[PDB]
Formats: structure tokens, sequence, C-alpha cells
């Protein structure tokens, strides 16, 4: 298929800080009986199916 910009991300200046564990309901249903207070991460980043 077509393909020109070569995708408008940001520099290696600097990786970016990553997650030390996330959820499990927040992570894949969205939601989470702690809210805001859980421990967790609560990163939604879109995953598929099939
Ligand atoms: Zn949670």
């Amino acid at each position: 298929g077509s393909s020109g910009s070569s995708g408008c991300c940001l520099p290696p200046a600097t990786h970016r800080p990553h997650p030390t564990s996330i959820c499990d309901n927040f992570s894949a249903y969205g939601w989470c009986p702690l809210g805001p207070q859980c421990p967790q991460s609560h990163d939604i980043s879109g995953p598929s199916s099939g």
C-alpha cells in the first residue's frame, strides 16, 4: 500500500518513562474497582482482537 510520512514521533533524545506494573481490570476492561487510588497503573493502549 501507500506509505510516506515516516511517523511524526519524538526523537531518541530520551526514552520515555516506562510503567512499573499495569492493572488487570482497567488494562483491558477499562474500569477498576480501585479507581485512581489503585496501586497499579492504568494505561489504555488499544489492543486488537483476532
Ligand atoms: Zn486498577
